């Protein structure tokens, strides 16, 4: 037993991250195939970044203008292209440490784990959770553009982030692996504010079934809710509305408890309405919202890759 | 800037991990050059976890009782010794992953990786501490014995840690890599409890400045304090000594935000003595006692 934010085995990642350099400006891209991606900004200097024109910018540069190096190993770079903010170098050399993957677009709510990485070197491994204003409460220092975040299912590396900015508040916006931002930011050397944050309900309802599993259950109560009376109530609370996926994805941890969803709701309303009354659920006074109900399944039951 | 429990990337031990069984026994086993060091208790049978003999047991052993997995390609297994709870397996086959790597003993208090892992199989990684009272606050479950908790220092890994129990408070306890316990716990199947566990007071501290790094300062205050009557309120409070040695390696953190060690320590003397109201720190409720003075440095310099 036990209740840890858990990374993915980041071994498949590793293989992965090379050094793209432009100019003096470096940082981190993604090595699939022989396809390198990395965050379209490497192509500026630090007075582009400013107010940058990335189709002019990006029209005076050649394939051999393109530094990529897997340790200190170049790839030549063969071909070159933009989609969106991301830029897209073919390279010389298959990466024969490819695993099997897919690009996806998270939802807000849904975990990933971010491999830390500078100057195409891992350094480090942590979970993180899409806030519903699209930021991400991250670790990053100077050189981790490129650094990208990822879920493991079976034995298939799902690609969802990819790091660009941090906030004036500290934290951290990036994009998927089709260059497009998770939220209303853009690639710009400017200060960015993201929209007022809101705590998310389907994890907080999930870490409450882990906490039904675990036998802590003196906060289920006798009512239930519809689902739009509770979608209501919920906003009153700065809680994010569920939606039909949100209730789908929670049948697995309704089935185990024998907990109907919409019960669950109505116990967690209560706990919104009137407070912990000093109590505390798995020990913590505070109600954790970034454990999906993946994330309590796989720690409370078991899964591997 | 940010602050993030982070572990270290896992790829280098991943490449090592495989499966052991024995009889109706499973766990995990650690892969290095031609021998598996896995925990010994999987040579017993139910009858046998509740008093295992175990030299008695293990020499009743032939090498092809021992079933050795590595993905998709079974070890043969050429020779098996034990040094305290670790049984060390021979095989035919160097692990050509095998990175650079060595044995350690860490101390309490400070911190590593541990990779989850079942039937060889890895499932995650979290940064877990060594505590004062030795267990550790993991997320194990059934076969997860044989998992390895370790530490990357350039391109070497230092194996620290190997799971062997989940106590009935559900804390955790295993061995250093030449099967020695952290605390006194035995590999055997009874309960067992642990000596009171205190609080790593110069890991909060650490953690008091990463908050003030990172634009959380509602804790601080004007007061400062010394060593001693720091460490006579913190000892009320179940929190270990601070030592000189201590304060010294929380110099870099006092350099980069100002703040005197003694006036941290101030700060965290009125939280134990006031609580923190309803207000968090870095988002936790808590006082934070398992992150380093350099995982702090690591993941704050510059900022
Ligand atoms: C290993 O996977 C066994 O190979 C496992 C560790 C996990 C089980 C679930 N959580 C874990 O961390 N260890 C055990 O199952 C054994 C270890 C001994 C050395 C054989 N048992 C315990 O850790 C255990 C026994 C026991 C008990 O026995 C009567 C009473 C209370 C608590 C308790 N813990
Ligand atoms: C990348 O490493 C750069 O390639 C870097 C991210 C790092 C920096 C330290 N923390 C991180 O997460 N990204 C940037 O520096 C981007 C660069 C592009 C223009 C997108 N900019 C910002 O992160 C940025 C600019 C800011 C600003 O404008 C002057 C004001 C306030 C905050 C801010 N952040």
């Amino acid at each position: 037993s036990g209740f840890r934010k858990m990374a993915f085995p980041s071994g498949k990642v590793e293989g992965c991250m090379v050094q793209v350099t432009c100019g003096t400006t470096t940082l981190n891209g993604l090595w699939l195939d022989d396809v390198v991606y990395c965050p379209r900004h490497v192509i500026c200097t630090s007075e582009d970044m400013l107010n940058p024109n990335y189709e002019d910018l990006l029209i005076r540069k050649s394939n051999h203008n393109f530094l990529v190096q897997a340790g200190n190993v170049q790839l030549r770079v063969i071909g070159h292209s933009m989609q969106n903010c991301v830029l897209k170098l073919k390279v010389d050399t298959a990466n024969p440490k490819t695993p099997k993957y897919k690009f996806v677009r998270i939802q807000p709510g849904q975990t990933f784990s971010v491999l830390a990485c500078y100057n195409g070197s891992p350094s480090g491994v942590y979970q993180c959770a899409m806030r519903p204003n699209f930021t991400i409460k991250g670790s990053f220092l100077n050189g981790s553009c490129g650094a990208v975040g990822f879920n493991i299912d079976y034995d298939c590396v799902s690609f969802c982030y990819m790091h660009h900015m941090e906030l004036p508040t500290g934290v951290h916006a990036g994009t998927d692996l089709e260059g497009n931002f998770y939220g209303p930011f853009v690639d710009r050397q400017t200060a960015q504010a993201a929209g007022t944050d809101t705590t998310i309900t389907v994890n907080v309802l999930a870490w409450l079934y882990a906490a039904v599993i675990n036998g802590d259950r003196w906060f289920l109560n006798r009512f239930t809710t519809t689902l739009n009376d509770f979608n209501l109530v919920a906003m009153k609370y700065n809680y994010e509305p569920l939606t039909q996926d949100h209730v789908d994805i929670l049948g697995p941890l309704s089935a185990q408890t024998g907990i109907a969803v919409l019960d669950m709701c109505a116990s967690l309303k209560e706990l919104l309405q009137n407070g912990m009354n000093g109590r505390t659920i798995l020990g913590s006074a505070l109600l954790e919202d970034e454990f999906t109900p993946f994330d309590v399944v796989r720690q409370c039951s078991g899964v591997t890759f």
